[PDB]
């Protein structure tokens, strides 16, 4: 009966994937092809969802050593990486945050100033969300707004607005609002990425690949031209994501269903809203200090990551640079701070004798341990790690050679067509891997191409580069992605199902702004300039 | 003010260690030294539990680019090492067993064997852990074997004879009983560990520096002479270490509360207690499909454990020798295989057409994700790789050095007391650090020592190299410790309290066992043989 086939297909897919896909390891001989039935299993894994995506992206470790492609001792190696280690560290100063309810007194500060309607906090959230991102990792802003994001739909939900989860082993079921906020926060964070040089890593890793590339080159990615470039269409699509997730959840352009709760709030969102508001801030009471130390350290933490190599000034790894120190020693240091900072000083009674009352007894510290220990999604390190060590592991066994020919045949098609194309294959490509990896995969190939056919570098490389950011399907896609997926308990279906759209609005529009604005941007994108002839000749 | 002391001594200790041991940093300035200062800060701490071991653990992270020792992100990646996913997938498997209840049925088998009395079975599972471990890492053994002791308490408290916790935000603390076997499986597992040449990573690899640096030696530590010298003394501190853990943690030898709950206990024991566990054991079915599965793999992951490279026989490490697969790969298979594998496989029914009630759902695997994330001690992770980014960092710093260079000034001794002292430093300094790294720092300082004296390298070697796998005091000390403290709640004091038994014990009879059985084992082990005097004027 196909009742078999409709309960029983994760583990027919488990059984017969890999047996299917042993032809492309039979019939070829190099480990390339090895590489490459792993991946394309884990990929069709992943995108059904057969096994548990932290259980699926265990499988390198036991792959990679059998296959050859890299010791097992190397493998685990890389997995918990440094991004890895600001990840978690990021989670949990998030976590400490919430511990002590700062989230909740930010959530309504915010809610006060912008008044109570979901689309407008919607809005809100995404525009500082991606205005915050400009400047700083996204998986460090996505872990940063995930509670307040969560404070915001608690108050929203103590208003009746709309229930958080959905109602009854399987965690809860997240509602279209939850949904719209949550995926929204993570694509605001991968577009907001892209905006400028700092951004993400991806923009320094093309950019350097193009820098050293092409020495001599008129056309420079210096950090405001690159801000002026991406800027216009960052925000053209900001918005645009904002429109299409606000249609696909709460029915924007529909008033049929799905806008019935928010068109109910808008209704009796005017006064008692603000009165309930503004009289649950009174509750709260003066800032404590322990919100006060808490606050300050997250500051701290923002600030430190701001100041690390930002290009336009000297920032504190030009100083200390004995070794290289990355973003995982402020997160950490945090977090050790956290513990060992007390959240009373009420004991200074003791020296003072002003204070009457004594703690009798151990005054507890910013956050416990098993408080971190029961929130912390810890199978998020073996996605992370998982993603990272695949991306070695294609770079070993020669898979991005074998792709970067593949890619090389495309020189038959026209102009216009190519950088589609371009584009639609670093996109798919990047909804796989890590972006770094992609665009290490695909840059190379896209400079010697461009040379080939007597075409500016930067009309392929640049909207490529910022295609590589494009990633909104998979929770393995790009950390935050997993990072949301993992705080709310977010399926890979309804993911994709909803980041059919960014992919798509994403694609066109930097297309177009491509084509128009980066001729005003850089006048000789259309020619052909005189050095890269002279590159052309050498080569 | 002395309430100001006893309830305020934690964060003082916190806020003045820094401060006081900073002169260490000050006086010199050699990078050996930071790392000494943050080795003894960080050793401070873990004695104290200033703060949480985990929280400590994480410390080198921010202090290793700091001071210049180690890079971030290779500091960062010497965490979660190969060896530690084997502790971490080791601890997933016994979840796995735990899951499908074959801990209790391990346990009322166990019982049945021996017969519910909680010395008898204190000594029977001391010795099985002590053979076990005899032949496969003692992390592992310990994981193991946790459930099964779980398991075993259980049960005896289920016949009203031991209470587990003491009566209650902090978690219960463990009774004496729960001390005793828990210690007593942490402790066998170390002790029979250097029974064998397999038994331990630390007798591979002193023996391995033995071989390097002496070639041509008459005396071989092979499998077989290895074995013979370690066994007897193996037995003999193991059996007083059960006499001296029953002599503390009970009333063996006094007459106590402990002793009196023990003897009323076995008065029922007789045959009330054979036939309650005898009908508690039939209650349970026959040992199903799940529990099939669970047993098959685990039988076959500790059989890949053993047969993986191997003395006696080549093993399967020998061959798919394109990279060292150094047995990550078989534990994360088990898990991986836990989780594909199904649990009923009456889903089969549709093709047989036997008949019979269908599953109407996916049918569950082995384990499940949540119950994964719950149970496992993800802080392990932290506590775990401080110890090897530690050793790493002393290594690379100069401390390893430093500490080997100090040693030297100990030929002054005669030749009973420099074993003496030997085999005390040996134990002091792995109490702080690795077994592995321990060994690396001592055993060329002792070959080369003994080479400027005239004394047999063995004599020396030997000993301390047994004496580097003595660790009792610390969590940190050894991974047994740490998963044991993890698995329940053992606070440092009382497990720094048990180690004086098991140290002293072990030193006195490695000292007289030693002196004695060696000469039997190793003829000429007192008198200086040729080669050695060849190696000597070869200096
Ligand atoms: C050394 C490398 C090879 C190792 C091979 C190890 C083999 C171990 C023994 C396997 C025993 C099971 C064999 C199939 C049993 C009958 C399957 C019936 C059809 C079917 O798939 O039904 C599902 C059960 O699948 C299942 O039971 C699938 C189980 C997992 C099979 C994985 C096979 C991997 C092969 C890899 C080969 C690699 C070669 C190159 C290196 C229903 O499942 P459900 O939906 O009810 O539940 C899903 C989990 N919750
Ligand atoms: C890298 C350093 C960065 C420093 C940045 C500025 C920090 C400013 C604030 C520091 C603390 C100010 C004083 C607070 C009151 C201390 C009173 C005495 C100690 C005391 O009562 O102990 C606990 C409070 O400890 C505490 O309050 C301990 C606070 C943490 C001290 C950390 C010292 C690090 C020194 C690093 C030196 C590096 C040198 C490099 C050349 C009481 O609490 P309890 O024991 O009852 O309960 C468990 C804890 N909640």
């Amino acid at each position: 009966c196909s009742n078999f086939f409709a309960n029983h297909w994760k583990g027919l897919v488990v059984f017969l994937v890999p047996l299917l896909c042993l032809p492309v390891m039979l019939l070829n001989e190099g480990a390339e092809f090895r590489c490459m039935y792993l991946l394309l299993v884990m990929a069709i894994f992943w995108v059904t969802e057969a096994l548990p995506l932290y259980v699926t992206s265990m499988i390198p470790i036991v792959a990679f050593p059998i296959m050859g492609i890299m010791s097992s001792d190397q493998t685990c190696r890389l997995y918990f990486k440094d991004t890895l280690v600001m990840f978690m560290g990021g989670i949990m100063v998030a976590l400490a945050v919430e511990y002590c309810n700062l989230h909740k007194r930010l959530a309504l500060r915010v809610i006060q100033i912008v008044g109570c309607s979901p689309r407008r906090l919607h809005f809100g959230l995404i525009m500082v969300t991606m205005f915050l991102s400009m400047w700083i990792s996204n998986a460090a802003c996505t872990a940063m707004m995930c509670p307040i994001i969560q404070a915001v739909l608690e108050e929203l939900q103590a208003q009746g607005v709309c229930k958080i989860n959905h109602e009854p082993d399987e965690p809860p079921y997240p509602t279209k609002i939850t949904l719209c906020y949550y995926l929204g926060i993570a694509y605001a964070s991968s577009l907001g990425g892209c905006g400028t040089i700092i951004g993400t890593a991806t923009n320094l890793t093309f950019k350097g690949i193009y820098e050293a590339r092409f020495k001599n080159s008129t056309e420079q990615m210096d950090f405001p031209t690159f801000m002026f470039y991406s800027v216009p269409s960052m925000l053209v699509y900001t918005l645009l994501t904002f429109v299409f997730l606000q249609w696909h959840f709460m029915g924007l352009w529909r008033p049929k269903s799905k806008e019935a709760q928010e068109v109910q709030r808008g209704r009796e969102g005017a006064d008692v809203a603000k009165k309930v508001i503004d009289q649950r801030y009174k509750d709260l009471g003066p800032m404590s200090i322990h919100e006060i130390q808490v606050m300050i350290l997250f500051i701290f933490m923002v600030v430190m990551y701001f100041t690390r190599k930002p290009g336009i000034f000297l920032g504190w790894a030009d100083l200390l640079n004995s070794k290289d120190i990355r973003n995982s020693m402020p997160t950490i240091f945090v977090v050790v701070m956290c513990f060992m900072l007390p959240a009373n000083y009420a004991f200074l009674r003791y020296c003072t004798r002003r204070g009457g009352p004594v703690p009798t007894g151990p005054t507890p510290s910013l956050i416990t341990w098993k408080f971190i220990q029961t929130k912390v999604p810890w199978g998020l390190v073996f996605l992370l790690g998982g993603g990272f060590a695949l991306a070695e592991g294609s770079k070993q066994s020669g898979m991005a050679k074998l792709i970067g020919n593949a890619l090389i045949g495309l020189k038959v098609l026209p102009n216009s067509v190519l950088l589609l194309v371009v584009i639609l294959v670093a996109v798919f490509l990047t909804a796989f891997s890590s972006n770094v990896a992609i665009a290490n995969i695909i840059i190379p190939v896209l400079a010697e191409m461009s040379l080939a056919i007597e075409i500016h570098p930067l009309y392929l490389i640049l909207p490529a580069g910022l295609a590589c950011s494009m990633a909104f399907h998979l929770p393995v896609s790009t950390p935050p992605n997993a990072l949301v997926a993992g705080y709310a308990n977010i399926r890979t279906k309804d993911m994709a199902i909803a980041g059919i759209g960014p992919t798509i609005i994403t694609i066109i529009t930097l297309f177009v702004f491509c084509q128009t604005w980066g001729l005003v941007v850089y006048p000789n994108l259309n020619s052909f300039p005189e050095w890269a002839q002279i590159y052309a000749a050498a080569a």
